């Protein structure tokens, strides 16, 4: 049965006006700033921005790649596949 959301997860976040995005969970460094409540920080990778997102936006990766994890035109978008692909959780 499924868990809450933690740090290292790895996703499908949604944002208006874009498509269904790789990225994960990001931590909290110490001394950053956290997100509002029922919030998590998403590292969106390819564009390597972050948001603060709710569960309702985040599609796990490995249930939703076959849906989700095809070339997109958008900027950032196929680097980003390449990234949670073959290095999630690497420094960027």
């Amino acid at each position: 049965m499924p868990h809450a959301f933690k740090p290292g997860d790895l996703v499908f976040a949604k944002m208006k006006g874009y498509p269904h995005w790789p990225a994960r969970i990001d931590d909290i460094a110490d001394g950053a700033v956290k997100p509002p409540p029922n919030k998590y920080p998403i590292f969106f990778f390819g564009t390597h921005e972050t948001a603060f997102l709710g569960p309702k936006d985040l599609f796990p990766y490995d249930k939703c790649k076959d849906k989700y994890g095809k070339p997109n035109k958008r900027k950032g978008f196929n680097e980003g596949l390449w990234e949670i692909q073959n290095n999630p959780h690497a420094s960027y």
